[PDB]
């Protein structure tokens, strides 16, 4: 008999939630509370004419790829950011509360959708247009498909004049600069065959953020968009890092700190939410937890179980390269929460990539449940998913959120302590709404892999709660089911037994 306790204060430790953590990037079955245009087709795109570039994940080809897979119809083909309008249309369709649009920041977007670009036409060659983030002259609804160029802060101009900017309702709230810079030599190398230097990002980014800032002052900026670890500390072994990471624990400090300092020297915040993407390294099994791993293998779903931890739990330490050899930057969220305390307070943290596997498995959906715990609880401001619909688990987690009852009931926005008594079998996240704990909603994650576990609550909150409702989804399916309700709860205490693999979300009240 596996015992557990869990501790909750709903006076302590109390922090508000960002709405934003629960998005995805593709289209998925469940509700997202924001939705990312960005990944690797965003680089070479181009909203004069809709055109986009494979880049290596396809011979770099140059064509219509984003219009298909946005779903766009035929007609507007041709209109111009029709691709990030149907885009927005789609997300504001759902009440969806925010939209992050990825601006071009590599130099060149594809010029047409004829298909393969040679090596010999890397840019600049007839295959592209030139990217510039100022027009420097009077913007046009009507962009000139046939000038050598496509401006940015124009982009945005015909976007900040179709939904208004982004105080108003319908408005666009973020702008990222390009995607994963790290890696533009190696996924865009027809767009940018050098590796980027430290220099050549800070440059490009104020340039661009400021371009949009004059076009938009309400549009928050996101930045770098590191793919990964390696990115996070030396830009990718970046040219310059020698000369410019000159006493800086990593590029990620040095990347706040001259953003702070330009946003000085422009007299006002360029960067307004670092971002990173994070795909765990964690091992277990033989295999990778994520990226095509196969869920007919204990090993690797029980090592995703414990993945997310590397998050925050100091005192893990996951089957990785970078569990083996960076201990100095884990857990990786207080290090980058860390970091963005050092050199540029204020900045908002977001992770808008991430997956960490067993997409269609019960463990993935777990992960995910207690990965998107773990953003509310340390103040994530936003999060993408990256990953399709098959992810039935991890669509599984993020409703346990955003929509548990399959009509709109969701998670408190209000973060209250709560504690575990054993952390590796077990997740908890506690939640009231504003800073009324008449409703205590509480995520329960039973990580026992074969056989039950047993909790015994003791809440300590003004309220008395006498009731408590559940849903939950397991290994029976990835469907999130009512059951039967906790009732004998005596002075806001209980015990609550759960099944092997099993994600709940509870709602106490009196
Ligand atoms: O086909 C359908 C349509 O597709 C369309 O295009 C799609 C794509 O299909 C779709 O995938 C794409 O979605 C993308 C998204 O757009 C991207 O944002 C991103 O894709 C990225 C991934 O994020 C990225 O990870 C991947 O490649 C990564 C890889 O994942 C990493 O694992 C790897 O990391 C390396 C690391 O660099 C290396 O250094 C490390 O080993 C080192 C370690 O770094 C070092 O620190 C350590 O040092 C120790 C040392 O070991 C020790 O001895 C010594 O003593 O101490 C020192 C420390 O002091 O040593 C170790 C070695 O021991 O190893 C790791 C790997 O294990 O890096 C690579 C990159 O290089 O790349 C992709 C992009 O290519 O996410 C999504 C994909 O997941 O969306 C597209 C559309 O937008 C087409 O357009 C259509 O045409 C198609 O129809
Ligand atoms: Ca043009
Ligand atoms: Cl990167
Ligand atoms: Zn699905």
């Amino acid at each position: 008999a596996k015992v557990v306790d869990i501790r909750i204060d709903t006076s302590a430790e109390r922090k508000p939630i960002s709405p934003y953590i629960y998005g995805s990037n593709q289209e998925l079955d469940a509700t997202v509370t924001a939705k990312r245009f960005g990944g690797n087709r965003t680089t070479g795109y181009n909203w004069e004419n809709n055109f986009s570039n494979a880049g290596s994940d396809w011979l770099h080809y140059s064509d219509t790829y984003l219009l298909e897979d946005g779903g766009v119809p035929k007609g507007e083909w041709s209109t111009p950011a029709s691709v990030v309008t149907t885009f927005h249309d789609k997300a504001l369709s759902k009440n969806v509360p925010y939209t992050l649009i990825t601006l071009q920041a590599a130099g060149y977007v594809s010029a047409d959708g004829n298909g393969p670009v040679s090596q010999e036409e890397t840019a600049p060659s007839s295959r592209w247009k030139e990217v510039k983030f100022e027009k420097g002259a009077p913007f046009s609804l009507t962009p000139d498909t046939e000038d050598d160029y496509v401006y940015m802060d124009e982009f945005v101009n015909y976007l900040v004049n179709k939904y208004g900017n982004a105080s108003t309702p319908t408005g666009i709230k973020g702008y990222s600069i390009d995607n994963q810079p790290a890696l533009w030599s190696h996924t865009h190398p027809r767009i940018h065959p050098d590796n980027v230097t430290a220099k050549e990002l800070i440059e490009k980014s104020v340039a661009l953020s400021k371009a949009v800032k004059k076009v938009d002052p309400y549009a928050e900026i996101f930045g770098p968009a590191l793919y990964g670890f390696a990115a996070y500390e030396t830009l990718q072994s970046a040219p310059d890092w020698g000369t410019e990471g000159e006493g800086y624990r990593w590029f990620i400090d040095y990347y706040l700190d001259k953003m702070k300092k330009a946003s000085d020297e422009e007299g006002k915040r360029l960067l307004d939410v670092l971002d990173v993407h994070w795909y765990p390294e964690a091992r277990g099994g033989g295999e990778r937890i994520c990226f095509g791993a196969d869920p007919r293998n204990i090993e690797t779903n029980k090592a995703r179980l414990q993945a997310p931890r590397t998050l925050w739990d100091p005192t893990y330490i996951e089957d990785s390269w970078i569990g083996q050899w960076k201990k100095d930057f884990l857990p990786i969220l207080p290090n980058l929460l860390d970091s963005i305390e050092k050199y540029y307070p204020g900045t908002k943290l977001a992770i808008t990539e991430y997956d960490y596997g067993g997409g269609n498995h019960i463990t993935g959906g777990i992960a995910q449940a207690d990965v998107l715990g773990i953003f509310g609880k340390y103040g994530v401001y936003l999060a993408t998913f990256w990953g399709d619909a098959s992810n039935n688990y991890t669509e599984a987690g993020i409703n346990l959120y955003t929509n548990y009852d399959g009509k709109g009931g969701k998670f408190g926005d209000t973060s209250v302590k709560c504690e575990t008594s054993d952390i590796e079998v077990s997740s908890a996240y506690a939640s009231i709404v504003g800073e009324d704990d008449s409703k205590l909603h509480i995520i329960l994650l039973n990580k026992n892999y074969d056989q039950p576990t047993t909790f015994n609550f003791s809440i300590d909150s003004s309220k008395n709660y006498t009731i408590g409702n559940v849903w939950a989804f397991d290994r029976g399916s990835s469907n999130i089911t009512q059951r039967t309700p906790i009732v004998n709860i005596k002075d806001n205490t209980f015990t609550y037994t759960v099944p092997a693999l099993t994600a709940c979300h509870i709602v106490l009240e009196a």
